[PDB]
């Protein structure tokens, strides 16, 4: 593929609302610090100059490359080194040098301030009377604040932005309709920039082999018609986009993504029947539609996996021939069988046949060591479905908010160590996972808790990471990501724990809370909880439901007298000393 203008084609390809929009955001991530309206000269000037060379490609500076145009365009800019310092040195260097420059000198945490968002009425009104200034002004922010971002991606987010805004902004009670949309987003917003990362890290730490197995195990599952060769090569393909993203060129990753999809398309036969509305979908959307494709029908009459796997005397042969190749066909034939399993859960399995045919070959006979390995294999499925059966029941016992609340007493009596407003939204956050997950049928429940579950556990090891206070914490968000979920499944009551000091303040309670959100008042009440769990770890169902019911009761009684204020005080006095007794 060779065009005189790039610049021309990419025009064309991705039609011009998408070039303004990418463009935007491209010199949103570099150049974080420069003013709105002076990107907006400069889209315009690239948009004018991209439409010279769409009339004409012979035009004058069309023939150069976007990596030259993009950098030569950067070095323009005016007060580059008074803002921008070193990065202006880049521009001396020649191209890919200068590109190569550009990425390094991006700031992660350019230290801008909090994005705020405005009351919905500011912004039905602004989204009326300026749509595209409202909206390029927030892809703008959000792209200047996320630097690192998937272009692509973040435009895909702006366009469900728009819908929500339009729909909401014309009905009544807008904030209803609008304010969850505006959370969801940002929530997926954020999910979305973990999952991105954890790929890259997970790549640099734990290694490609590694990468390539998680893949073999999630592809298998998502494509079970294609053959061991083919999703061996699709493997491979992906582990090198994913290498190129990672690097954090998006020219050279959003091309080897397009690579990707233009090969899948093509062998849609070899792969699955549910990829011919995505490979019909537009360029940006056909990347995007293949990541979340479903999963294809489980071929029937399927083969017992005893017999390749067992009961073949070529297996320690094969085994020894290619560790990976043998051990990657294992995984691919338990994997497309078993979609209702978590792809960690897969791994275990592999890693367990892997360990058993090690140790059992060269030894002895392998025949009788290798014949229970299945077996082997059941206690490990049991266990993530025995958790989710205990979840889910509690979860519907109890429903979410109640839920969010026996698991925060249950976390901080492990890790009182952790923050309380960490231990508040992580415990909150897996009440969602719970919710969200428990309505899913038996299959299903799996790979669903496993995804929503990697972005709690990451949020909350990216967080702790920065500010440590658990060893044991630590060790599960620094260990392997199979082994991740099961570790923190694993921690056990701290008994070394030296309780909180009683301070009144904390315990002391306002009338304020009567007029509050309930996800805020939630909040102040479940903060509260894990305070009194901290300041008394030797506390119990049996007195903690005394405790938090007459917290219940003190909270109803003073939000209806009249001077709620002075009940919460004094009756606030008697509810601690009552409890502090209860608990001691
Ligand atoms: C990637 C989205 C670009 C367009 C966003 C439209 C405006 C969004 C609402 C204003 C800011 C919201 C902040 C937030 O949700 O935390
Ligand atoms: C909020 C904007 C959502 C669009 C994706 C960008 C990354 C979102 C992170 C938001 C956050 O840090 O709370
Ligand atoms: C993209 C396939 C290979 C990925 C291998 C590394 C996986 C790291 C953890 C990913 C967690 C998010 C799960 C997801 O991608 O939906
Ligand atoms: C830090 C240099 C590597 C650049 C990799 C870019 C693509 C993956 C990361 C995207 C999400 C960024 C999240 C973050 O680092 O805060
Ligand atoms: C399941 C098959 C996936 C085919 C599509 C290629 C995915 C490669 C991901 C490259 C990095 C993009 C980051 C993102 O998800 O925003
Ligand atoms: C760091 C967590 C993941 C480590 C890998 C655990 C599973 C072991 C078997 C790997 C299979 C390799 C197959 C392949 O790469 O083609
Ligand atoms: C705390 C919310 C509970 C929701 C149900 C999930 C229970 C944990 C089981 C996780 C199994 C998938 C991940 C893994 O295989 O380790
Ligand atoms: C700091 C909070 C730690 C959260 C750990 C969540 C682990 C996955 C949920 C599955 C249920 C087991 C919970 C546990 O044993 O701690
Ligand atoms: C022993 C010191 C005084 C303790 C006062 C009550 C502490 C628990 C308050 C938060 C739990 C209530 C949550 C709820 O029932 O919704
Ligand atoms: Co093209
Ligand atoms: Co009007
Ligand atoms: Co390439
Ligand atoms: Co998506
Ligand atoms: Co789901």
């Amino acid at each position: 593929d060779a065009h005189k203008s790039e610049v021309a084609h990419r025009f064309k390809d991705l039609g011009e609302e998408n070039f303004k929009a990418l463009v935007l955001i491209a010199f949103a991530q570099y150049l974080q610090q420069c003013p709105f309206e002076d990107h907006v000269k400069l889209v315009n000037e690239v948009t004018e100059f991209a439409k010279t060379c769409v009339a004409d490609e012979s035009a004058e500076n069309c023939d150069k490359s976007l990596h030259t145009l993009f950098g030569d365009k950067l070095c323009t800019v005016a007060t580059l080194r008074e803002t921008y310092g070193e990065m202006a040195d880049c521009c001396a260097k020649q191209e890919p040098e200068r590109n190569e420059c550009f990425l390094q000198h991006k700031d992660d945490n350019p230290n801008l301030p909090r994005l705020v968002r405005p009351e919905v009425d500011v912004m039905c009104t602004a989204f009326h009377d300026n749509e595209e200034t409202f909206l390029k002004k927030y892809l703008y922010e959000i792209a200047r604040r996320h630097p690192y971002f998937y272009a692509p991606e973040l435009l895909f987010f702006a366009k469900r932005y728009k819908a929500a805004f339009t729909e909401c902004c014309q009905a009544a009670d807008k904030a209803a309709c609008l304010l969850p949309k505006l959370d969801e987003l940002r929530d997926e917003g954020k999910a979305s920039s973990a999952k991105q990362r954890l790929k890259c890290a997970s790549l640099q730490k734990f290694g490609e082999r590694a990468f390539k197995a998680w893949a073999v195990a999630r592809l298998s599952q998502r494509f079970p018609k294609a053959e061991f060769a083919e999703v061996s090569k699709l493997v491979t393909d992906l582990t090198k986009v994913h290498t190129e993203c990672c690097h954090g060129d998006l020219l050279e990753c959003a091309d080897d993504r397009a690579d990707l999809a233009k090969y899948i398309c093509e062998n849609q036969d070899s792969i699955s029947s549910k990829l011919k509305e995505c490979c019909e979908k537009p360029l940006l959307e056909k990347s995007h539609c293949i990541a979340e494709v479903e999963n294809d029908e489980m071929p029937a009459d399927l083969p017992s996996l005893a017999a390749d796997f067992v009961e073949s005397k070529d297996v320690c042969k094969n085994y020894a021939e290619a560790k990976d190749v043998f051990l990657g066909m294992f995984l691919y034939e338990y994997a497309r069988r078993h979609p209702d399993y978590s792809v960690v859960l897969l791994l275990r399995l592999a890693k367990t046949y892997e360990t058993t045919l090690e140790k059992c070959c060269a030894a002895a006979d392998p025949h009788e060591c290798y014949a229970k390995v299945f077996d082997e294999f059941k206690p490990l499925v049991e266990e993530p479905q025995n958790l989710i059966k205990q979840n889910c029941e509690l979860f519907e016992q109890l429903g979410e908010y109640k839920f969010q609340n026996a698991l925060l007493v249950r976390y901080t009596k492990k890790v009182p160590q952790v923050s309380t407003p960490t231990l508040v939204e992580v415990s909150r956050n897996l009440g969602k996972v719970g919710s969200k997950c428990c309505k899913h049928p038996e299959a299903k429940r799996m790979p669903c808790a496993e995804d929503y579950l990697s972005v709690v556990l990451n949020q909350l090891c990216v967080l702790h990471e920065k500010t440590p206070v658990s060893d044991r914490v630590t060790k599960c968000c620094t260990e392997s990501l199979v082994n991740r979920r099961p570790c923190f499944s694993a921690l056990e009551v701290d008994e070394t724990y030296v309780p909180k000091e009683f301070n009144a303040e904390t315990f002391t309670f306002h009338a304020d809370i009567c007029t509050l959100s309930e996800k805020e008042r939630q909040i102040k009440k479940q903060t509260a909880l894990v305070e009194l769990v901290k300041h008394k770890p030797k506390a119990t169902k049996e007195q903690l439901k005394a405790v938090m019911d007459d917290f219940a009761a003190f909270v109803e009684k003073c939000c209806k007298a009249d001077d709620k204020e002075t009940c919460f005080a004094e009756e606030g006095k008697k509810l601690v000393a009552a409890s502090q007794a209860a608990l001691g």
